[PDB]
């Protein structure tokens, strides 16, 4: 029961090395898979490029997730949605 | 200095054989030019197809705009964004 929350904590644990599932974190967005799985995508590619560039991920996992639905709708109906 | 809160007035003042330019209302989507041209060209279909369907649109603008709102983002933001 993963959704872009998540996907900080979970780039913190496995790193890039491993497969991240959203089964209901994508078809639950309110916009269908489509747009349910550019927000995981987003959310994803988001993430890594702050700890790429040297940002700790733990702490700045809701701020990461913000600056990039700024730029994405789709991230930001899948946040607002969930937690 | 018409956006997309206007296009109701102006389909039903002007018909559809007719221009409408979004000069400012498209570059000043929060998200940028094609991200507005979108959401001009959303609205205008929405209330175009929905006079096409017989409903009343000098009365009935603003609960059209906002079904096309709930499924196209751009058009979310610049209803949010002006008035
Ligand atoms: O069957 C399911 O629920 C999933 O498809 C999750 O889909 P959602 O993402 O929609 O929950 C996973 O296969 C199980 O959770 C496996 O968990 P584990 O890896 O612990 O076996
Ligand atoms: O100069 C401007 O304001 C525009 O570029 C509109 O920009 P916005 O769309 O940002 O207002 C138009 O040329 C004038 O409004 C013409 O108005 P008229 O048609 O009455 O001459």
């Amino acid at each position: 029961g993963i959704h872009v929350w998540h996907v900080p904590d979970l780039v913190s644990i496995f790193g890039d090395d491993a497969f991240f599932l959203f089964g209901g974190g994508t078809h639950g967005h309110p916009r269908g898979s489509r747009a349910g799985a550019t927000a995981n995508r987003v959310a994803v590619e988001a993430v890594v490029q702050a700890r790429n560039e040297g940002r700790d991920i733990l702490a700045e996992g809701r701020e990461i997730l913000e600056e990039a639905a700024r730029w994405c709708p789709e991230l930001r109906e899948a946040m607002e949605l969930w937690g």
